[PDB]
């Protein structure tokens, strides 16, 4: 999309500094000539680079571990990003390849890239509900509570989502229970809201606060009655 134009740019650029090194040898003028080459020689390097991370980010998201392996082979950057900051380990994460995941990891792929609004492959596997991307992002050093441009933890969207089991693995992982999105909003206030009893119930146990208010007074409590969530709002009355 902005890659694609940016490759064509690369393309274009590259076709006119070629007409100029040939005016210039014909025109006699030496030292253009050479400056203009070694210009070339870099736009091509650059235009090469870029193709193989466009290839390697739709490699990755389709899930394709040989072209992966092949690509990363041929010199691919493992860290690459498109003009959003998403990396083939946010695709990759997100599509449920954990081969590619543990593939990418082993090249020093970060962990931790933010995308420009701040999201994390360990966002992306929490939201996507891939439980297992999530334990290996853990093993190799994700943040537990890195915090999206919204004040989302991945904690926030495995109960937005209703992912249980990622629930259980991040508090593990030390996740703040009671972390605050941008509205206030904390993991209980999330889980009550969507009807996610189970999830109400771990999240109570590891301590969350039933009194928390968001930015507009509600506590999940409230949420639980506004969303028709009855048998959530009776767990909450009792601990309040």
């Amino acid at each position: 999309s902005d890659l694609a134009a940016k490759l064509a740019a690369l393309k274009a650029a590259i076709e006119a500094i070629i007409k100029r090194i040939e005016e210039a040898e014909k025109n006699g003028d030496e030292d253009k000539v050479k400056e203009l080459r070694e210009k070339l020689d870099k736009l091509r390097k650059a235009y090469d680079r870029l193709e193989l991370i466009i290839r390697l980010l739709e490699a990755a998201l389709k899930g394709q571990i040989e072209e992966v392996r092949r690509l990363l082979e041929q010199g691919a950057d493992a860290n690459g990003a498109d003009g959003t900051g998403t990396t083939p380990l946010h695709l990759a994460a997100t599509s449920g390849q954990l081969t590619i995941v543990e593939i990418l990891l082993r090249q020093g792929a970060d962990v931790n890239a933010a995308d420009n609004t701040g999201t994390t492959p360990l966002h992306l596997a929490a939201y996507s509900g891939h439980l297992e991307i999530v334990e290996v992002l853990l093993k190799h050093g994700a943040d537990v509570d890195a915090s999206d441009v919204f004040g989302y933890t991945p904690l926030h969207l495995a109960a937005y989502w209703g992912h249980l089991e990622i629930v259980e693995v991040l508090l593990k992982n030390g996740a703040d229970v009671n972390a605050m999105d941008s509205d206030g909003m904390t993991p209980l206030h999330l889980a009550a809201k969507w009807g996610y009893l189970e999830i109400v119930e771990v999240l109570l146990k590891h301590g969350a606060d039933v009194n928390a208010q968001d930015k507009f007074g509600k506590t999940p409590f409230d949420l639980a009655i506004d969303n028709g969530n009855e048998d959530i709002a009776e767990v909450l009355q009792k601990a309040a």
